[PDB]
């Protein structure tokens, strides 16, 4: 689990992605998966390739590795997450180690068109991901 949960009106976002994950992946009709995690972040981590492999037969067509780090993410990484989205099927998937990515970026975004930083973090903490250590970046985004 129940940690695959939504955050936008065509976006959930996801803790990893295990191939226990298919059945309910399928039961959501989610079009695009979208990875925000670099692989081999931990030797249990499965591939992204592996995962398009396992979900690709739970209804998926669209597939995109978009790794970054909570650290690294810039203004480049958060239009590109915008823009697959926006050209997406939907509804899109995203998922990193704990969704954290996924929600930054989406975040950042909305920081941008102006959404207040309180909004953002409650939203995203309706989605199961808490971005308070990431307060003062989000403002600066506004
Ligand atoms: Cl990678």
């Amino acid at each position: 689990k129940m940690a695959i949960l939504k955050l936008d009106e065509h976006l959930y976002i996801s803790p990893q992605l295990t191939k226990a994950d298919a059945e309910q992946i399928a039961q959501l009709g989610i079009k695009t998966i979208i990875c925000n995690r670099p692989d081999r972040e931990e030797e249990s981590q499965p591939d992204f390739a592996q995962i398009k492999q396992w979900l690709e037969q739970a209804g998926v067509t669209g597939f995109h590795h978009q790794p970054v780090t909570a650290r690294d993410i810039q203004k480049h990484d958060v239009e590109t997450f915008r823009q697959l989205i926006g050209q997406a099927e939907y509804p899109v998937l995203a998922y990193c180690r704990t969704g954290t990515r996924c929600s930054l970026l989406w975040g950042f975004r909305r920081a941008a068109e102006g959404m207040p930083v309180d909004e953002i973090i409650r939203r995203a903490q309706a989605a199961g991901v808490n971005l308070e250590n990431f307060r003062e970046r989000l403002d600066n985004a506004r």
